């Protein structure tokens, strides 16, 4: 009840869950994440 | 209720879960991720 | 109820997944993704 | 109720669950999360 | 009730939970993680 | 009732949870966390 | 009622629970934690 | 009713919960930890 | 009623429970915490 | 009432509560506890 | 009533209970603990 | 029921049911009168 | 019931449901009247 | 009953059910009259 | 009830409820009326 | 009852119910009237 | 009841019930009328 | 009952309820009328 | 009651209860009318 | 009842109850009227 | 009653109930009207 | 009751009770209308 992330991660190896929420009046260049060189 | 963002990965390997979220009333130039260098 | 973004990532190697979400009552070039190197 | 972030991990092997929230009447560029070098 | 970060890691080995708030009137660019080198 | 973070642990191998929590009226830029080197 | 942080760690080995709070009116630059160099 | 960090610790090997609150109406950096070395 | 911390320990092996409260009116860089080297 | 930290260690080994509590007007650097070795 | 750090200690093995206060009008740096070499 | 008023996100005002579940690798073997796994 | 009136986010009157459950690796063995994971 | 009044978050006023179990590795055995894992 | 006023966060008037639990390696063997993990 | 007025954090006015369990290791093995694990 | 007022925190009113309970381990073996961890 | 008046934490006014216990390895075995573990 | 004025810390009017228990490794042998811990 | 006037604690005017027991390694076997640990 | 004014701790006009206590290892044997524990 | 004026720590007014008592391996047999350890 408003921003909920869960993670189960069964039997897993190597599981992340990121989160960013940047909420404002007024928000000059609100990044979330950064440059990402490699994914998956 | 809102943003519910889950991950289960169950039995993986290399499981993630990347979220942004930028509320304003005004924002000048709200990213969410930056530059990808190779993806998948 | 809102934006609901789930993984489920059974038996898997190499899972990801991003989400970006800009809201506004104005906003300058809010981008959401930067550039691309390679996909898939 | 608010931002509700639990994670699980059952018979897992490297998990984790970042959250950023950054909430303000006013904020010059707010970021969650740095660069990545790699991702999963 | 508020932001509520519960973690149960059952069975686990390697499990971990950040959370970062920054709440102001005010604030000039409140992080809530640095750079990461590798994830998962 | 706030912020309440939890932590189990059942039958576990390395767990943890850190959190932080700036709040203010006023606050130059407030991280939660500094830089990882690597994740998970 | 207010920052309850409990942990109970059951039948555990190595679990921690770390928590920062820094409310203030005013703040310049208050962190919550330093660098990570390895996380889980 | 305020900050009650309580712990459990059953059966447990390798317990610890650390916590830091800096209030103020004025204060110039507070952290509340170090930099971590290795982390879970 | 304030801050109350509580532990319980039982049948345990290396149960601790460290706490910190900064109060003041003003202070200059309270931590709580000094730097880790090796953290679970 | 005030900051009651209780310990019950039943059946246990290695058990510790640590508490520190500056209040001030006033106050210069406060920490609460030093650098820290190993933790857990 | 004020600070009230009581400690059972039931059938137990190597149990402590450790608490500082420093109130003051005025006071320059306040420790309540020193390094700690290894914990727990 | 009472009306609901978003302007950037779900009013729901009806029976909204989410549901996420993994029955990842579960086996049901009933005789008689099983169901497994129903999400509503 | 009351009304409801956000502007980013969820503004739920009605029976709302959330549910997110994991039977990774479950087995249900009845012999006559079980049901198992019902996520409503 | 009453109105609720959010910009940024949840404006919930009905019956809001939230849950998250994980029924991982579990195994229910009855002969009769057996209800696991009922998430609403 | 009375009204719920929010900027940032939960304004619940409702009937709102949260659960979390984990039923991990649990095993529910009754002959009759056996219910195992109920989170409403 | 009273209306509730925040900020920055729930302003919860009905009936709210946290809960966080986890039965987890646990084996309920009732002949008859058998409840294990109700969290609402 | 009264008014709640908080800038940075929950303001309750209702009936707000915090639980957090571990049922590790834990056995019900009842021949009639057992009720084993009812966590509301 | 009065109003409640914070800036930086629970404004509590109605019936606020916290617990947390713990039921690890606890076994009941009553013949009849057997309730363990009631947290609300 | 009369009101209850903070700026950092809970300012509880209601009827506010809080409760920590351990009843673990506890075992309720009732033949008839038994109840074992019940934290509220 | 009369006002209550803090900066940083706890002001309550409500009836507040705190508790914590352990009942660790404690057994209850009544034949009939027995009630065991009791925390409100 | 009369007002309470503190800066920094407790300001209590209310029915302020604390109690610690530990029932371990006890046994309750009653045949009829028995309560062990009752902390409020 | 007269008013009560601290800066530095409990400025109680009201019924404020504490207590501590130690039941361990204390056995209550009674046949009828036993009550044993009631700590308000």
């Amino acid at each position: 009840t408003g921003t909920a992330n869960t993670l189960f991660g069964t039997a897993s190896t190597g599981t992340s869950l990121f989160s960013s929420q940047n909420n404002a009046f007024a928000q000059n260049k609100p990044t979330g994440f950064g440059n990402f060189g490699t994914s998956t």
